[PDB]
């Protein structure tokens, strides 16, 4: 029953989510002066030759492009990682305009949008036990700003008129999440958590410096879904965001000197 507008959004998921007011809540303005590059980060690792997408489904929230984990076909390592995280899900979040959208925010600039690739810790077994681990997720974030289209967004985009409402889904296999990324995979990381509830702080946070561009179209078409179902009021599906958290006792290291 959270979402995001004025009487289910952020502001309230702490009656129902505690932890909402936790030490190590997702997401934060990461302060690229605080920052600190460490000479220790391992070389990150992203590995989605063999990447396996299933399905879209527009959740309520977002919607969510899901992957087969059943073997270690996509996986995240190296950089602040111990071992071997496989990915299981993207989605993004984005505004009702361009300057706002994203959930963590660079010296307190908003992006239009951010994506999460999710990936669980293999040594977990599944995702449900892999969030009750303090190490159980990574997530790599990226940041949209809009001017050029992004070519590999473009199957995304096309395929959201057939999952407009909550609980619509669709195939959609053969999909490179490879042609999300940005050239350069300079990134800060630092331990946080879901930045949706359950809020569970289980998730090192991998966030790239460089944006990605999309085209404004490309961002329009994720507002014309709906948060409702078919037959329900309509309401936009827009600034599916939630806003920075404390920092508290958290450094942000930097992968880049
Ligand atoms: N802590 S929370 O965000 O998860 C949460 C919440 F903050 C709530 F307020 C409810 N209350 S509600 O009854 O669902 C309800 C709404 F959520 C609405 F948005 C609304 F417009 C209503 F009229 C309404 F009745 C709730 F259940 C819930 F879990
Ligand atoms: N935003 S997020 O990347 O923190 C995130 C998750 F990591 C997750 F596993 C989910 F199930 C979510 F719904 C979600 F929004
Ligand atoms: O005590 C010194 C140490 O302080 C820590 O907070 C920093 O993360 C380290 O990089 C530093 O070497
Ligand atoms: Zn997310």
């Amino acid at each position: 029953h959270w979402g995001y507008g004025k009487h289910n959004g952020p502001e309230h998921w702490h009656k129902d989510f505690p932890i909402a007011k936790g030490e190590r809540q997702s997401p934060v303005d990461i302060d690229t002066h605080t920052a600190k590059y460490d000479p220790s980060l391992k070389p990150l690792s992203v590995s989605y030759d063999q990447a396996t997408s299933l399905r879209i489904l527009n959740n309520g929230h977002a919607f969510n492009v899901e992957f087969d984990d059943s073997q270690d076909k996509a996986v995240l390592k190296g950089g602040p990682l111990d071992g071997t995280y496989r990915l299981i899900q993207f989605h993004f979040h984005w505004g009702s305009l361009d300057g706002q959208g994203s959930e963590h925010t660079v010296d307190k600039k908003k992006y239009a949008a951010e994506l999460h690739l999710v990936h669980w810790n293999t040594k977990y077994g599944d995702f449900g036990k892999a969030v009750q681990q303090p190490d159980g997720l990574a997530v790599l974030g990226i940041f949209l700003k809009v001017g050029s289209a992004k070519p590999g967004l473009q199957k995304v985009v096309d395929v959201l008129d057939s999952i407009k409402t909550k609980g619509k889904s669709a195939d959609f296999t053969n999909f490179d999440p490879r042609g999300l990324l940005p050239e350069s995979l300079d990134y800060w990381t630092y331990p946080g958590s879901l930045t949706t509830p359950p809020l569970l702080e289980c998730v090192t946070w991998i966030v790239l410096k460089e944006p990605i561009s999309v085209s404004s179209e490309q961002v329009l078409k994720f507002r014309k879904l709906n948060f409702n179902g078919e037959g329900e009021p309509e309401e936009l599906m827009v600034d599916n965001w939630r806003p920075a958290q404390p920092l508290k006792n958290r450094q942000i290291k930097a992968s880049f000197k």
